[PDB]
Parts: structure tokens; C-alpha cells; sequence
């Protein structure tokens, strides 16, 4: 009879249509909204072609090698097409790792990485894991069997030479699986605590602003990099004195982009830490939302837990949401009147909500990463468990296990086109508009 396997052939190759068809609609609307020209828009573009030529060549070979059960197209073929496979797969993952890497450092590095980031050194970044992935496979592959001397894969079935022991094989999966997803999964839970800071560092830009030199607050203060007051006394001699303080040698005035971003760091977190410290700082910080938070750390960020410790009457409107009637009442201080242009941006943004004033894009959480990453896991899982069981046995794994496990591989290039969609709204209305 078998004409299930007909059937189910049938089903893959409309697997199949809806991967290339899904894919196809990403790489279209990224270059017909305009709108949707970013940075990690141009990786999902990477990851969606990955997606679409794993999804054009690989899940139609892997359909009608399973349907009649062997390889009869040479060996060229099947080396070339498992070639392609291993690689856009491996370039997947690495992209992946990209994302991930991306914008963590858009959090930890905000001028080293967020402040130096276009769509050309994206393009290099993907084009080097596209040649790392091609010569960690390709080589491998084709130049094993010129190698060793004989081909071992015989006429009738295609698979990897390399590959034979499971021990090798359970390796492989190790380094270029479970290490990626342990990062990628380390990584997305200090991007998903961190996401909130990321933009308590643009209202500090703003405010406090840039540079390497040593210049004066509104008010006639040392302080240099971001906001960072060496000291209080009009004395230059011992205001560098407090900057190889912190540095480590002797800077003699002026310092780099990346120490001005490590120095900034290190007040942010002694000031968040000298708010929940504070007895009369943390139950405020927790009565606000995340999005009032870092306004009040812009206070603490300048004066200081004490400073911030000396408005009683503020801290209680804070907590009984009386925006309007703290919003006049921050207005009668030394801070309001020393340095005042500021001061009128931090309160307007206590009595409102948003972040207007600042501008500012809002950012909350990762919306893709969640999407992309446990469609990536449930995928893969089932396929790299199955390969640390079998390599402590043998016949202990069916064939068919294997193939399913292979198409659940094969299905994750299926939905990484459809979280996409599922996410964000321009992404919707751009898939929407196409078709017509
Ligand atoms: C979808 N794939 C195309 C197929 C099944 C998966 O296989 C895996 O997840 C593996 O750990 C292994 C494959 C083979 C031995 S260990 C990976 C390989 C490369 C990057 S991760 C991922 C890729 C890989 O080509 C196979």
C-alpha cells in the first residue's frame, strides 16, 4: 500500500511552500517598508535566508530521500547537499549567537557597541559566520573522503563519513549545539533582568553628556566621561589624582571611549545599590513603574543616596502617586535652581508617565529572542537528545526517530519566519500589505 508515505511527502512539500513562501515574505518586506531598515532587522533577514535555502533545497532532497528510501543521484549530490545544509544551519546558529551577542552589548557597551552599530558592519559580522560555518563544514566534508582514501558512505544511503562513531558525532553536537543554546539562554536572561538600564543610560547622555576631557558641571564641578564628578574642590591637581583613582595608570587628564563607558557603569550600579540600601529610597523604587525608575536614579546618579535621602515631603507623593503635586514641590529646591535646565526634563517626567520630554524610544524586554529561541529549542531538542542516546548504544534509535528529529529541525525554519510576524506590528502590517 504505502501510500501514506505518499501522503505524508505531500505534507512536507507543503512544509515545504509555506518555509519558502515565509521567508520569502521576510527578505520582501524588509526591503519594501523602509521602516523596518535596522540593525537586527538585517540579522532576522540573515536568519530568514538561512531559513530559505535550508527550506528550498534541503527539505526537498530530505522529502524524497525518505520516499524512496535511498540515494540514487551520485555521490557529488549528496555531499553537496549535506555541505549546504551543515553550513546554512551552522550559519543559523552562529546568527543566532549573533542576535544574542548583539544586543546584550547594546546593554553592557552602550558606546563601544549601541553607539557604533550600521548596516555595513552587520553585513560583516553575518558574512563572517557564513565563511566560519563554510570552513568548519565544507572542507570537512568534501576533503574527508580524498582524506582517508576511501569513500564509506555506500550507493544507496547518504550520510556523514566523519560522522560514523557516536562519540564523535555526540561531540559535535556539544559545540556547536549545547554550547550556543547555554549561552544564548545565559545571555537572554541578563538581557531580560537588564533591558530596563538600557535606557536609564540615554536620560544620563542627555543630561550629563560625553567626553574624554576633564571639564565642569552647571555649576563649575570636575567631572569627567559621563556625568562622573572626580570631585567637589576648584583643584585640577587633585581632580586627576581621583581619575587614576579609578582608571589604574596614569591617564594625565584625557581618557579613552571605553573607560568613559566602564566609569559610568560603575556609578550606575553603586547608585541602584545605594537605592535599595537606602530605608527611604527602596520602598519609592518599588512603588514606581520601571519606566519612573530611572528617572529617580538620574537623581541618585548626580547627588547621591544622601542627596536624594534630604526630600521627605518628595518621597511621599512619589509612593501616593500625587505626580501633580510633587511635580511643584521638586520645584523649590538647590537642585532645581543650581542646575535647572535638567531638572525641568526629570519632573516633567514624574508627573506624566512618559518619557516625552527625554524622547527616547521606549524599550521593553526582548520580544524577538523569546520567540525565535524556544522555537529553536523545542525544534532541536528532540534531535540532539536523541543523538546523547545514541551514542551510549546502538540499535536503541530507530531510523524514523531520526527523520522525525531531522524535520523538527527542518520546522524551526518553518516558524522562525512565523515568529516574526507574531512579534512585532510593523513586521504585521508589512505582511499585510503584500499580497493585497
Ligand atoms: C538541521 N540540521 C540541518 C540537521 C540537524 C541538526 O543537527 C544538530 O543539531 C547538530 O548538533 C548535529 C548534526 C549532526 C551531528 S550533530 C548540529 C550541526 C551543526 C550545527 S548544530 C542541525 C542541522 C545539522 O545538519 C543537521
Amino acid at each position: 500500500t504505502i501510500w501514506q508515505v505518499v501522503f505524508i511527502a505531500f505534507l512536507t512539500g507543503f512544509l515545504a511552500l509555506v518555509t519558502i513562501i515565509g521567508n520569502i515574505l521576510v527578505i520582501v518586506a524588509f526591503k519594501v517598508n523602509k521602516q523596518l531598515k535596522t540593525v537586527n532587522n538585517y540579522f532576522l533577514l540573515s536568519l530568514a535566508c538561512a531559513d530559505l535555502i535550508i527550506g528550498v533545497i534541503s527539505m526537498n532532497l530530505f522529502t524524497t530521500y525518505i520516499i524512496m528510501n535511498r540515494w540514487a543521484l551520485g555521490n557529488l549530490a549528496c555531499d553537496l547537499w549535506l555541505s549546504i545544509d551543515y553550513v546554512a544551519s551552522n550559519a543559523s546558529v552562529m546568527n543566532l549567537l549573533v542576535i544574542s551577542f548583539d544586543r546584550y552589548f547594546s546593554i553592557t557597551r552602550p558606546l563601544t557597541y549601541r553607539a557604533k552599530r550600521t548596516t555595513k558592519r552587520a553585513g560583516v559580522m553575518i558574512g563572517l559566520a557564513w565563511v566560519i560555518s563554510f570552513v568548519l563544514w565544507a572542507p570537512a566534508i568534501l576533503f574527508w573522503q580524498y582524506f582517508v582514501g576511501k569513500r564509506t558512505v555506500p550507493p544507496g544511503e547518504c550520510f556523514i563519513q566523519f560522522l560514523s562513531e557516536p562519540t564523535i558525532t555526540f561531540g559535535t553536537a556539544i559545540a556547536a549545539f549545547y554550547m550556543p543554546v547555554t549561552i544564548m539562554t545565559i545571555l537572554y536572561w541578563r538581557i531580560y533582568k537588564e533591558t530596563e538600564k538600557m535606557n536609564c543610560f540615554e536620560m544620563l547622555r542627555i543630561d550629563e553628556g560625553l567626553r574624554l576631557k576633564i571639564y565642569k558641571d552647571c555649576e563649575g564641578y570636575y567631572t569627567i566621561g559621563i556625568g562622573h564628578l572626580l570631585t567637589k574642590s576648584p583643584s585640577l591637581n587633585a581632580a586627576k589624582s581621583e581619575l587614576d583613582k579609578a582608571i589604574g595608570r596614569n591617564t594625565n587628564g584625557v581618557i579613552t571611549k571605553d573607560e568613559a563607558e566602564k566609569l559610568f557603569n560603575q556609578d550606575v550600579d553603586a547608585a541602584v545599590r545605594g537605592i535599595l540600601r537606602n530605608a527611604k529610597l527602596k520602598p519609592v523604587y518599588d512603588s514606581l513603574d520601571a519606566v519612573r525608575r530611572c528617572a529617580l536614579i538620574n537623581m541618585v546618579f548626580q547627588m547621591g543616596e544622601t542627596g536624594v535621602a534630604g526630600f521627605t515631603n518628595s518621597l511621599r507623593m512619589l509612593q501616593q502617586k500625587r505626580w501633580d503635586e510633587a511635580a511643584v514641590n521638586l520645584a523649590k529646591s538647590r537642585w532645581y535652581n543650581q542646575c535647572p535646565n535638567r531638572a525641568k526634563r526629570v519632573i516633567t517626567t514624574f508627573r506624566t508617565g512618559t518619557w516625552d520630554a527625554y524622547l527616547i524610544k521606549e524599550k521593553k524586554a526582548a520580544q524577538t529572542l523569546s520567540a525565535i529561541l524556544l522555537a529553536f529549542i523545542i525544534t532541536w531538542t528532540p534531535y540532539n537528545i536523541m543523538v546523547l542516546v545514541n551514542t551510549f548504544c546502538d540499535s536503541c534509535i530507530p531510523k524514523t526517530y531520526w527523520n522525525l528529529g531531522y524535520w523538527l529541525c527542518y520546522i524551526n525554519s518553518t516558524v522562525n519566519p512565523v515568529c516574526y510576524a507574531l512579534c512585532n506590528k510593523t513586521f504585521r502590517t508589512t505582511f499585510k500589505t503584500l499580497l493585497l
